[PDB]
DNA sequence: CGCGGACGAAGCCATACCATGTGGGCTGTCGCCTGGA
């Protein structure tokens, strides 16, 4: 791996979200074929060189996995999308509430993403209490990002 | 009218097949008669 250095320090949450990335890797090599896959080239020994030539090789391609697998407004618009970009400095969160069917969604995709930016991560998560509007949606919400 | 005895009102509840070894305690026998010590 490189003989990295030892971090001074360490937090909970850290060790927490790093460790859904070490199972996530773990369950990911880990299906079934993979294995049977590069299970031609196997190492004849354990020396540094033929150990660092399988590594190199999953690094040679481990993305074929990871592809594989799939990983007029109104005044309230107005008034959001006029000031807001000026306190868009970091994380935070924005509570909205907005009248229904008046078109909360565009203000919510719209400072959402925006402030997206702000923070550096393009993908995003709705949670919705029922079923119908996520496959509703899921389509008429995709087309325009 | 004054009252005994009996019940009921709840707070409670609880995703990376296999094994056993142990012990010991109770019973009475003769050939009889003469001779010598
Ligand atoms: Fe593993």
């Amino acid at each position: 791996t490189g003989r990295p250095t030892p971090p001074d320090m360490l937090d909970g949450p850290t060790a927490s979200v790093v460790c859904g990335l070490v199972i996530l890797a773990d369950w990911l090599v880990s299906q079934e074929d993979f294995l049977l896959e590069r299970l031609t080239s196997l190492p004849a020994d354990g020396s540094a060189s033929a150990l660092r030539a399988h590594f190199e090789t999953s690094l040679r391609r481990i993305p074929s996995l990871l592809d594989a697998a799939g990983l007029k407004p109104n005044g309230l618009q107005a008034s959001l999308a006029k000031h807001l970009p000026c306190l868009c400095t970091g994380p935070g969160l924005v509570l909205i509430t907005a009248p229904m069917g008046e078109g909360k969604t565009e203000a919510a995709y719209h400072v959402a993403d925006l402030l997206g930016k702000a923070t550096g991560r393009p993908g995003r998560f709705l949670a919705l209490p029922t079923m119908a509007t996520a496959d509703q949606m899921h389509t008429r919400l995709k087309e325009y990002a």
